[PDB]
């Protein structure tokens, strides 16, 4: 029996049917959260399926990492593939995907190894694969790391004529008024009594994710001030970290007048033909995307004074920021100048 | 400097303004997550002044446990109390109090003492106070242990006339037909691939707040398939945990046929003919009320199998429900029988 066991933790007088007694918290933590919800995402399968329907033959090995619970691996297998191997760092993820594989009649074909990536070794592959497979973005579209994990592989484990799906990438920002955000972000006062001092604390650094605010843009009034900021694209068969700067100024034009609350981030993968997109405009009908992924936003200071700064934006203007990143390109910031 | 000082986790390449850089962690994330969300709340903010306006005299003696950022002793201050304790758990919460106070020029009216509820003595106070006010509910009504604290003061600190605020609230469940939660919380397959494995894992037993999801039921389609299910209801002036059973069972007449995906949770605090209610339909147009406190979900099992089982309603047949709790009344489960 697991240390972690899913019954452990929950109070003696609560049932838990056998099913979940002695499976790890973790996993079912992480099933929960997330994983119903990807396979949910009709449009995220359907990308998948029809990328890799377009390479994949009875001749084709595919590798897959960050696997999970294996679906798109089955897809490859679905497909016809020669072989595929699935690579996941979870001990527990790594159990379920060859479960759902078993279920699916599919041993013989698909083949879970439990490690990370980077550890992975020409020798656990039958030959370099024809085909890279991977979903590990985020919410921020390198979130997770996706150019690193798949810059470490295209490195060691692959051959000129590899397919790496998907192939581009592009992160994107956009200035938003949004009165329900500001509204839980922000204090003035009730009646005469000043709540001003509040504001000291308001966090315009942090990246947040909208499902920590409870929030779903699709489901608030919010503006868009100005066109499209594309933060840095990416081929991930052939981009590296310093194919984005640690830091860029955008020009930024307003198309409307009003307050500027945030900075609100989405992002779209692309291969061929086919698009994966998290635009609030593209999630109107899609609410396992904006569950899984969302959208991010960061509160915008327009200056550095003892209390926030509001950014306002007047029609026709001219907006200049300054975009910094870390040193591994996953965590950025959007300020005012 | 604090050891947890804003900055040290930042980006060295991420510009942090003075006002944040070296505030503890802790305090900007509770700020930022809850505070300004209950600030805007504005229903919640006119409950606690009109029924503290019915209490409060320049003879008024106030004690608030749990705090906070202290707005609920600014209004017991503003409508003239004699004195006012707040008292607050967290150093950095009680510091924050004390600016707000300072910023209203109330330090000669209030007085913040950090420490918790628990280790407040008699010595502590001038005298026993006229009125004990508080707001520690939580998604869940005594999510927050509300009634243990308020029991643990009302034995030890009060006088006979002491007015508790506020004085009633009630939790209730309601069976639920959600689509949308439905899809982020089961999977069947993908064309011919099974992923019915992945229901062994489905979590029917914990309770899940609606932020965690994601999810806002304001803005998903959902049904009620039956009147509301009283689950306890306590007098905050004179019950005690004994006056919940650790076990009931509730027979629930179904009004509408449908899949009970769920239980959905939500409370009702009065006070005479005031009201600060979770029930979805009074909080349409109060959004900071549903990011910070929201409704709290259940998935329903309706058997114990190595699957789960789907309860299906039939209008006007009856269901049994049996209702589990923990020892301190903070965590409970509903099971069909």
């Amino acid at each position: 029996r697991p240390p972690d066991a899913f019954v452990n933790r929950i109070d003696r007088n609560i049932p838990v049917p056998a099913r979940l007694r002695h499976t790890p918290v973790s996993l079912i933590e992480a099933v929960n959260d997330f994983h119903y919800a990807m396979m949910n995402d009709e449009e995220r399968n359907n990308f998948y399926y029809e990328v890799l329907k377009k390479h994949v033959t009875p001749e084709t090995g595919v590798l897959e990492i960050g696997a999970g619970s294996g679906l798109l691996s089955l897809m490859a297998a679905k497909l016809g593939a020669k072989w595929v191997v699935a690579v996941e760092g979870s001990e527990e993820l790594a159990k379920l995907a060859r479960e759902n594989i078993r279920a699916n009649n599919m041993e013989h074909q698909v083949k879970v190894l439990h490690m990370m990536s980077t550890e992975l070794k020409s020798k656990h592959l039958p030959e370099p694969p024809d085909v890279l497979l991977s979903e590990i973005f985020g919410t921020m579209m390198l979130g997770e790391s996706a150019l690193d994990y798949v810059v470490d592989v295209r490195n060691r484990l692959l051959k000129p004529t590899t397919k790496i799906i998907p192939q581009f990438g592009t992160q994107y920002a956009v200035p938003i008024e949004c009165d329900a955000l500001h509204r839980i972000s922000s204090v003035s006062g009730w009646r005469d009594l000043d709540l001003k001092h509040m504001m000291t604390l308001q966090d315009t650094v942090s990246i947040v994710f909208a499902k920590h605010y409870g929030i779903r843009m699709n489901s608030v009034n919010f503006r868009r001030l100005s066109d499209p900021i594309e933060l840095f694209r990416v081929d991930f068969s052939s981009s590296n970290r310093n194919d984005i700067p640690r830091r860029k100024h955008f020009d930024v034009v307003a198309k409307e007048s009003g307050t500027a609350h945030a900075m609100l981030f989405y992002w779209k993968v692309t291969d061929d033909e086919f698009v994966m997109s998290t635009d609030p405009e593209d999630t109107v009908n899609n609410f396992p995307r904006d569950m899984q992924w969302g959208q991010a936003l960061q509160l915008l200071d327009a200056s550095n004074g003892p209390l926030p700064t509001p950014v306002v934006f007047t029609e026709g203007k001219n907006y200049n920021f300054e975009c910094n990143f870390s040193g591994d390109r996953v965590i950025l910031h959007m300020q005012l100048c």
